[PDB]
């Protein structure tokens, strides 16, 4: 899995990462402030 943290925070995440614990967001989704936004 592509590491990061994925707390979906702009700094814990905040780029294309891997939604851990998310039901909607899939891998390759950039957390961007509000939510996960696929790249």
């Amino acid at each position: 899995i592509f590491e990061c943290v994925f707390s979906c925070d702009i700094k814990k995440e905040g780029k294309p990462c891997k939604p851990k614990g998310e039901k909607k967001c899939t891998g390759g989704w950039r957390c961007k402030i509000k939510l996960c936004l696929k790249i």
